[PDB]
């Protein structure tokens, strides 16, 4: 059986898309830039802050030097951070609390494999910390995903090989990372994003320690 689960953070554990959104409109105000819309934030979901920004300055054909670029892209930070103040154990999504408290119960070590870098934050404020056996650091891997690295990082922090790991993923990106890393991946949300190749399931609900084992077993 599995011996470790490699869990994303956003998307699987609880959303930070909603502060991600309000931290770029609130900017776009500042500066004057008109559109960064719920509707126009589609564009921004899984991207780089800095590709991000020049999305926005691109609706105004902003030109701005190097320092006033990481300056903007600063202030979005500072604002996110100010927004997830409030974040508590009432944002975990739907079934995650028990598959956590399942995997400990039965000697299944629990890595985080986030590109937050706002992670251990997150996880302490939504009460998880204690379910943890390793949170791998974004800072610490030379690429990010699709990268499998983070990946290779979370399985290998808890003493596990990847090919001992399930990953559980909402991003495309992510599903690429933790496909090369080695671990099976099992991915919330659509094929018509994720692949048609993996098991993808509706909501993280239906992330249950009895559906995991039994993804696990088919794979063989
Ligand atoms: F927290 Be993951 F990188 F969406
Ligand atoms: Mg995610
Ligand atoms: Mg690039």
């Amino acid at each position: 059986m599995f011996k470790a689960v490699l869990f994303d953070l956003n998307g699987v554990i609880t959303d930070t898309a909603e502060y991600h959104f309000r931290a770029w409109k609130a900017l776009a105000e500042e500066i004057g830039i008109n559109g960064v819309d719920r509707q126009f934030n589609e564009q921004l979901k899984g991207v780089s802050r800095e590709d991000s920004l020049q999305k926005i300055l691109d609706l105004a054909d902003k030109k701005v030097s190097a320092e006033e670029f990481k300056e903007l892209a600063k202030r979005k930070n500072d604002n996110y951070v100010k927004m997830i103040q409030d974040v508590s154990p009432a944002d975990v999504y739907p079934g995650i609390l028990q598959l956590l408290k399942d995997l400990r119960s039965n000697k299944i070590k629990i890595a985080l494999a986030s590109a937050s870098k706002n992670g251990p934050f997150l996880l302490e404020r939504m009460n998880l910390t204690g379910y943890f056996d390793a949170i791998a650091d974004p800072a610490e891997v030379a690429a990010s995903k699709p990268a499998p690295d983070i990946f290779i990082a979370a399985a290998h922090a808890v003493g596990v090989a990847p090919s001992e790991s399930i990953g559980l993923e909402d991003s495309q990106a992510g599903i690429q990372a933790i496909k090369d890393s080695g671990a099976l991946p099992i991915g919330v949300g659509r094929p018509e994003d994720l692949g048609d190749d993996i098991v993808i399931v509706p909501d993280t609900s239906h992330y249950t320690l009895e559906f995991l084992k039994e993804v696990w077993l088919q794979k063989q």
